[PDB]
């Protein structure tokens, strides 16, 4: 589908907060930066971290949960 998908506790908007699972399976808070309709992913900005670690992740990914 063309629209995010209904997951209870993420806003699927730019400068929404959730939690992002990184490369090293750490959980930390992050930002929506930047969001692609047509591949379906989400450009994830790991609060407190450089942006060179930024990552587009998949919207149905298991790396992205609600922040608490």
């Amino acid at each position: 589908s063309h629209m995010p998908p209904n997951r209870p506790g993420i806003t699927f908007e730019i400068g929404a907060r959730l939690e992002a699972l990184d490369l090293l399976q750490k959980w930390y808070p992050s930002r929506i930066e930047k969001i692609d309709y047509e591949e379906g992913k989400m450009l994830v900005h790991f609060e407190r971290w450089s942006h060179r670690y930024d990552e587009w992740i998949y919207w149905d990914s298991n790396r992205l949960r609600p922040l608490e």
